[PDB]
C-alpha cells in the first residue's frame, strides 16, 4: 500500500491504515527523530537521529520515557489512563504522525500534541491523545512525541556542560524541526503548524513561546489548564542546583564527578528518589522542571511575559472548571475518591499550607482568610470546595488569566474558555466536578467512537470541540468562518476579559476569569510574601 | 404660683421647675426644657469631672432649650439645610449641663418607660436641643417619657493628660453619667419609670452608650441600650493614653501653654481660642477622626473597648444596633478631593488611591494597598463610578458598618440578646445629591417621627414609616424586643446571632430578614487588617 510508505530525510517508513468511525486513516507510529538519550547521553541535550537503511516499521507505539508510575488506587480507571500503556524506556525519543486516507492532496494545517504529566511522567501512547479522530473527520495532520521527563529530562547542573537542563524541552523542540523538516512528506503544510498541551503540555508549549530558537517552528499556540507562568512549572538555577545535589547525595553521589556517578545509576534507582527533594510538603509541586537557565529560558517567564512582543502571535487558553480537586486526594488529609471528603476548618487551615507550600503564615492566613465563607465558617461541603478552589486558582486559573491579559496586552490574539462539562463516563465521584485532564477526550473526539458509551449530546459536542481547534490552526481564529447565527467566540482583551463557556449548551460569553479572586493571587499575594519575607 | 397650668408644676431634688405645654400634631405634650443637673463647668472647672448642681430657690423657668455646649461650628456649605440642621440653634456657653424632659400631657398615671437620647457629632459638636431630636413626637404618639442631655465635647469635654488630677480625661462621659443618675433619682416626678431605662444614640452617641455599657458605674443606671451608627469599638472612638496626652501637649503649645501648669494655662485661655485650634491636632491628614474623643484611662474605661467587648460578660443586656445604607458619603464631600455635593463626583483611580490614604489615616502602604486591592472592581478598575462608591464603601466599612458587625457577633456570642438593621430609606426630603444615598444621621429624623409633623412635607408613607419605627424602638425600650406581642400576622424581626447572623431592612415595604452584615469585607477589616497592620515599625502613632 502506497499510501503507507514515506520517504523522509532519514530513510523509508511504513505507517499502518487505521479505522476511525467516519473512515480509516493513515498512522505512522514510533518514528524515532533522535539518538537515544542513553549511557552517556543521559541528562544531554538530544542529537538528531541518524538515518537508516531499508524500510523503518512505523506501525506500532514505542515505548515510554522512564518515569514514576502511579500505584495510589491501583488499577482504578481514573489513575490507570494516565499510566504508562507501553513499556519503560531511556529509549523513548519517537514521535508520532496521523494524516488523513488517503494523503491529503493539498498543504494541511499541523496540529502537534505535547502530553502533560507535571514533567515528571507521561507518554504520547495514551489512548486520550489518539489522532486518528482529529485526522479523520477534519482531515488534520497530527503530531506528538514523547520527550523525557523527571531527572532524565530535567535534572539540571546549571552551567555544567555535561546536565545543562531542560533537555526534556530540546527534545520537544527537536521533534518541531522534524516536522518543519519532514511534515511535507506526509501532506503537512510546515508553515502553518499549531501547537497544543494540557498541564505541563501547555506550559511547554508556554516556553516554545518565550524561547526564540524555538518560535520560527511554529505559528499558533493552544494552552490548556498549564501556563509558563505560575508556582509550578519552572524552578531558579539555584534550586535545580539544589535539587540534583540532594537527589546525587541520595543514590550515592565538582560537577563532572557528579553527574558521571549520576549516569552509572540505573534507572530506576532515580525514580525512587526524585519525589523526596521537593522543600516542603506539598501538592501541585514537581521536582524536575524547567529551569531558568539563562539559555532556554533568558529570564524568568514572568518577566519575558511582561517584557516580550507577541503581535504575531494567536493564543487559545483556557481552563476546566474544577482545577483542583484531583490534586487533593493525592496529598491533602481528609480527601479521598471514595468518600464527599468533607472536612473541618482545621483540616482546611492544614490543607491550604499543603497547597500554597511556599506562603509565610500571614499569607496563608490571608488565603484562608479570602476563601473562608463567613456566613458558613465551619461548613464541610464549603470548605471542601474551597479547599479545591485555592489549589486550582493558585496553580492555574490565576497564571492562565495572567498570561491572556500580558499577552493581549501585547499585541496577542487570544481567545480564552473555560470547560464545564463533565464526562458521563468520569470514574472520579461526582464531588470533584470536571478535574484537570477531563476536557482531553474531548478536543481529542474520543466520543466519536461508538464502543465508548459516551452519550449522544456528547459526540455532537465532542464535534464541536474539534471545529473549534481545528478552526483555531487553520486561522487563528477558532469560529467557523461561513457559519453564521450567534454566539461569536470573541478575543480575550484586558480592557474587557470576554472568554466563553464550552459545555453542552450554546457558547456563553463570559467577562472576567476569577478577576478579584485573581488579584488577589496576582497582584497582593507577591507584595505580601515580599514584605512578609 | 396661682394661676399658672397646675399640669407643669414638677419639684425635683433641687427644687421647683415649671414646664411648657407643647403642640404636637395628634395632642399636646408637657417639656421641661434646659433642667441643670450639674455645676456650670467653667472657670477652675474647666476640664474637671461635673459636679451636680446645687439646690435652687424659687421656680426654675423650664420652658426654652439651654445654651449649647461650646463647639467648633461647620461653614463648609452655608445656608445649606444639610450642614444647618446640625448646627448649634442655642448660644454657646461653657456653661451648658442641661437636659430636657419630655412626657404626655397630662403626665402619666403609671411609670412609664424612659428612653434617653445621646447626640452625635464626633465629640465635638452636638446639642440636644436640635430639630431632629424633637421629643414630642414619642412622647405623644407612644406615651414615652424622653430625655435628653447636653454633655461637653471637644476639648472641654475631652482634652486628657491621662492620669493628672486636673484633666483626666472622658468627663464627657461623665457629664452623660451624671444625667443618668438625674433621671435615677428624678424621673418618678414626671411619670417616669427608673427601672426601665433604655440608652440611645447616634453615631457619637452610639459610641457613647456602648461606653456607658462597657463601665461598671454606668451599669446600674440603665437596663437597654440602642446604638445607630456607632460603637465603642472601632478606629474613631477612643485614643490611647499617650496619644490623648501628646494631642493635650500639642494643643495646649498652639494656644501659647509639669501636668498642673499646663492645665492652668490651658484654662485661662477663652474657649474659642481652644476650638479654633482643636483641629489641628490629628496626626495625618483625615476623614472619620475626630481630636479629642473619649480615652482609655483605665478608669472609665478600665481597658481597650475590643479588649472589653471580647471578655465581657453581658447576660442581662438587650441591644439592639444598625446601620444605614450609606454610612460613608456624607465624609468624602468634606475631606476627599474629588468629591462634592453639587456634582456627581465622579472620580479617578488616582483620587481613589488618595482618598484610601486619608480614609484609611492610620493604614501602613501594604495595608492600604490592601484595601485599594479589596474594593477595586478588576473587571473595570478605573470606572469613575465604582470608584466613587468604593471609596464611600470604605469609609462606611472601616468606620461604621464592620465594627457594628464585630460589636453584634461578640455581644451575642457573650449573652446578650441582639437586634440588628440596616436602614435604607431615603427622605424624599433630603438635600444631598442621589449619590450619596442614604448618608450617616439620616435615619434619626424617622425615628424621633418628625414626619407625623404635616408641615415638614413628608411623604404619608413616610408618616406611616416613621409610626412604624416609633413602634420598633419603644417596643423594645418597653420590653427588650421590638416586635410587637399584639401582632403575629406582620413578620417577626429575629434576634442576630452568630450562627445565623440575621438583620433586618428598615424601608417602605414591610420588613425583610437578611443574613449576613456584609460578611466577606469585614473579615477583611475585623480579622485580616490588624494582623497586616502588625507587619509594621516606622511608622505611625
Ligand atoms: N501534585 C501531585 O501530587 C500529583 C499527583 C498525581 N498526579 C497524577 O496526574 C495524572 N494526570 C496527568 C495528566 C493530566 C491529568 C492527570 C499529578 C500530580
Ligand atoms: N476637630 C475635629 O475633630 C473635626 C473633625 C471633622 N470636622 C469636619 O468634618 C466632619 N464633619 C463635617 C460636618 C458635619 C459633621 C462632620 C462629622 N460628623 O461626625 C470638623 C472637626
Ligand atoms: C466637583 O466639584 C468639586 C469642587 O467644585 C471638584 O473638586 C470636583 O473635581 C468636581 N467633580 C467633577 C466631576 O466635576
Amino acid at each position: 500500500d502506497p499510501q503507507l510508505l514515506v520517504r523522509v530525510r532519514g530513510g523509508q517508513l511504513r505507517g499502518i491504515r487505521l479505522k476511525a468511525p467516519g473512515g480509516p486513516v493513515s498512522a505512522f507510529l514510533g518514528i524515532p527523530f533522535a539518538e537515544p538519550p542513553v549511557g552517556s547521553r543521559r541528562f544531554m541535550p538530544p542529537e538528531p537521529k541518524r538515518p537508516w537503511s531499508g524500510v523503518l516499521d512505523a506501525t506500532t507505539f514505542q515505548n515510554v520515557c522512564y518515569q514514576y508510575v502511579d500505584t495510589l488506587y491501583p488499577g482504578f480507571e481514573g489513575t490507570e489512563m494516565w499510566n504508562p500503556n507501553r513499556e519503560l524506556s531511556e529509549d523513548c525519543l519517537y514521535l508520532n504522525v496521523w494524516t488523513p486516507y488517503p494523503r491529503p492532496a493539498s498543504p494541511t494545517p499541523v496540529l502537534i500534541w505535547i502530553y502533560g504529566g507535571g514533567f515528571y511522567s507521561g507518554a504520547a501512547s495514551l489512548d486520550v491523545y489518539d489522532g486518528r479522530f482529529l485526522a479523520q473527520v477534519e482531515g488534520a495532520v497530527l503530531v506528538s512525541m514523547n520527550y523525557r521527563v523527571g531527572t532524565f529530562g530535567f535534572l539540571a547542573l546549571p552551567g555544567s556542560r555535561e546536565a545543562p537542563g531542560n533537555v526534556g524541552l530540546l527534545d520537544q523542540r527537536l521533534a518541531l524541526q522534524w516536522v518543519q523538516e519532514n511534515i511535507a512528506a506526509f501532506g503537512g503544510d510546515p508553515m502553518s503548524v499549531t501547537l497544543f498541551g494540557e498541564s505541563a503540555g501547555a506550559a511547554s508549549v508556554g516556553m516554545h513561546i518565550l524561547s526564540l530558537p524555538s518560535r520560527s517552528l511554529f505559528h499558533r499556540a493552544v494552552l490548556q489548564s498549564g501556563t509558563p507562568n505560575g508556582p509550578w512549572a519552572t524552578v531558579s538555577a539555584g534550586e535545580a542546583r539544589r535539587r540534583a545535589t540532594l537527589l546525587a547525595r541520595l543514590v550515592g553521589c565538582n560537577d563532572t564527578e557528579l553527574i558521571a556517578c549520576l549516569r552509572t545509576r540505573p534507572a530506576q534507582d532515580l525514580v525512587d528518589h526524585e519525589w523526596h527533594v521537593l522543600p516542603q510538603e506539598s501538592i501541585f509541586r514537581f521536582s524536575f522542571v524547567p529551569v531558568v537557565d539563562g539559555d532556554f529560558l533568558s529570564d524568568t517567564p514572568e518577566a519575558l511575559i511582561n517584557t516580550g512582543d507577541f503581535q504575531d502571535l494567536q493564543v487559545l487558553v483556557g481552563v476546566v472548571k474544577d482545577e483542583g480537586s484531583y490534586f487533593l486526594v493525592y496529598g491533602v488529609p481528609g480527601f479521598s475518591k471514595d468518600n464527599e471528603s468533607l472536612i473541618s476548618r482545621a483540616q482546611f487551615l492544614a490543607g491550604v499550607r499543603i497547597g500554597v507550600p511556599q506562603a509565610s503564615d500571614l499569607a496563608a492566613e490571608a488565603v484562608v482568610l479570602h476563601y473562608t465563607d463567613w456566613l458558613h465558617p465551619e461548613d464541610p461541603t464549603h470548605l471542601r470546595d474551597a479547599m479545591s478552589a485555592v489549589v486550582g486558582d493558585h496553580n492555574v486559573v490565576c497564571p492562565v488569566a495572567q498570561l491572556a491579559g500580558r499577552l493581549a496586552a501585547q499585541g496577542a490574539r487570544v481567545y480564552a474558555y473555560i470547560f464545564e462539562h463533565r464526562a458521563s463516563t468520569l470514574t472520579w465521584p461526582l464531588w470533584m466536578g470536571v478535574p484537570h485532564g477531563y476536557e482531553i477526550e474531548f478536543i481529542f473526539g474520543l466520543p466519536l467512537d461508538p464502543s465508548l458509551n459516551y452519550t449522544t449530546e456528547e459526540r455532537i459536542f465532542a464535534q464541536r470541540l474539534m471545529k473549534y481547534w481545528t478552526n483555531f490552526a487553520r486561522t487563528g481564529d477558532p469560529n467557523d468562518p461561513r457559519d453564521s447565527k450567534s454566539p461569536q467566540w470573541p478575543p480575550y482583551t484586558t480592557a474587557a476579559q470576554q472568554y466563553v463557556s464550552l459545555n453542552l449548551k450554546p457558547l456563553e460569553v463570559r467577562r472576567g476569569l476569577r478577576a478579584q479572586t485573581c488579584a488577589f493571587w496576582n497582584r497582593f499575594l507577591p507584595k505580601l510574601l515580599s514584605a512578609t519575607a
